[PDB]
């Protein structure tokens, strides 16, 4: 039998998710519509883009980028689903504290991380866990913690699944597909609640998130989010199509060369609550989410981007930006963006002529090298005894994006004779 590859599960549980996750709320279908509008427009009216994207093979893997966003409340959770992924290809990158906002979580993005897997389709999955400790009222501190150490979230079968995979070290097809609905299960969205109407009701006022994670089954999608060449556009496109954005745009602000990435969201549907037991229930908001993702900074220019954050309303950002140069050749000279450099027909021909340790800069102007820029596969930073201790739940140490774009950026120097 065929040992089928993490790629292949992955696209396949991507795309399963997003088929369950529309017809959960239609407005994602619309939306996906409106996206593949807005980015087949911007390829029409940019052929030059379109021939860039085209010669870096980035233009397939647009057609079905995607993250997810999910909440846990336990390190065992957190440890299944590490688990889980490392089944997919992907792997827990980078560290987000979200309490340093006030929500009462902190997180990591598992993604894949070799070059050809996030070519091929880059599933991402944004992931946080519930900081119990960060519950003011301790009466609910406790209840939410006895209510999260007596569920269960993964199906029988799916653990089963973990446990074969470890024996086998590798799954089959039949597993394979099994796997990913079994999978799919824990994501799914269901009404009932797991708890009575006077228990949702405290924990919501504590805090919506908590509630959220305490009072329904598995983990259900918090969002799915598609990905577009143009946010703006797509904007200003929606509620010709029935959804009121909302006027911010997280990230930088609009830039001829995008950095890292930029998001908006909207209510894509309210949802009802039900309760065991009686006819009165209640109801919750499911958000929709698109984003627009830019080139991966370097140390030196996450840190001039935060440095600029930490400075300033969206007039305003765009006027306190002008900073951040606005070139990839600029941005390329003073260290501050990732580029994958590749040599050209004519580079190859002159392959003999390219010495480590050369400047770029000539050959590119020369017509030898192209610098191609790193798409950014994180998030945006937000604005310790925290992370260890999230890296003691999840089971190991999450991976550094600087040192992960910097070995590709480096790889494809040595690919052209650097
Ligand atoms: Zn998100």
């Amino acid at each position: 039998a065929n040992s089928i590859t993490a790629d292949e599960i992955r696209e396949q549980f991507s795309q399963a998710m997003s088929a369950m996750y529309q017809q959960e709320v239609p407005q994602y279908g619309t939306l996906l519509e409106l996206v593949a509008d807005v980015n087949l427009a911007v390829l029409e009216n940019n052929p030059q883009l379109h021939e860039k994207m085209v010669n870096a093979d980035e233009l397939a893997r647009l057609n079905v980028e995607r993250h997810g966003a999910i909440r846990v409340g336990t390190a065992q959770e957190l440890a299944t689903l590490r688990r889980m992924f490392a089944i997919m290809g992907m792997y827990p990158v980078s560290y987000y504290d979200l309490s340093q906002a006030g929500v009462p979580v902190h997180s990591t993005a598992f993604r894949p991380i070799d070059d050809a897997s996030l070519a091929r389709n880059p599933f991402r999955v944004f992931t946080s866990l519930l900081r119990l400790e960060l519950i003011e009222n301790e009466i609910l501190r406790q209840k939410a913690a006895e209510i999260l150490r007596q569920r269960d979230i993964f199906t029988p079968r799916c653990r089963q699944l973990l446990e074969e995979y470890e024996q086998q070290g590798g799954f089959n097809e039949t597993q394979a597909q099994e796997f990913v609905q079994e999978a799919l299960e824990t994501f799914r969205w269901h009404q009932l609640a797991t708890v009575d109407e006077e228990t949702y009701r405290a924990l919501h006022n504590e805090h919506r998130l908590i509630a959220d994670v305490v009072c329904f089954p598995g983990c259900h999608i918090n969002h799915l989010t598609p990905r577009t060449l143009d946010i703006d556009r797509v904007q200003s496109m929606m509620p010709e199509c029935g959804i009121e954005p909302k006027i911010l745009i997280e990230g930088p602000p609009r830039r001829e060369v995008p950095i890292l990435l930029r998001q908006t969201s909207f209510k894509a549907l309210e949802e009802t609550v039900l309760f065991a037991g009686q006819k009165q229930g209640t109801h919750t908001a499911r958000f929709g989410e698109i984003e627009q993702r830019g080139v991966a900074l370097t140390p030196k220019g996450r840190q001039l981007y935060d440095d600029l954050l930490r400075n300033a309303h969206q007039m305003h950002l765009q006027e306190t930006f002008r900073t951040f140069p606005d070139s990839e050749f600029l941005m390329r000279q003073q260290g501050l963006a990732w580029f994958r450099y590749r040599l050209t027909p004519s580079g190859e021909a002159h392959r003999q002529a390219i010495h480590p340790g050369d400047d770029p800069q000539p050959l590119i102007e020369r017509g030898w090298v192209v610098a191609q820029p790193i798409t950014y596969e994180d998030f945006l930073p937000v604005s310790n005894a925290s992370r260890e201790a999230f890296e003691q739940a999840l089971g190991c140490p999450v991976l550094d994006e600087f040192q992960l774009y910097q070995e590709a950026e480096e790889r494809s120097k040595r690919r052209c004779g650097l």
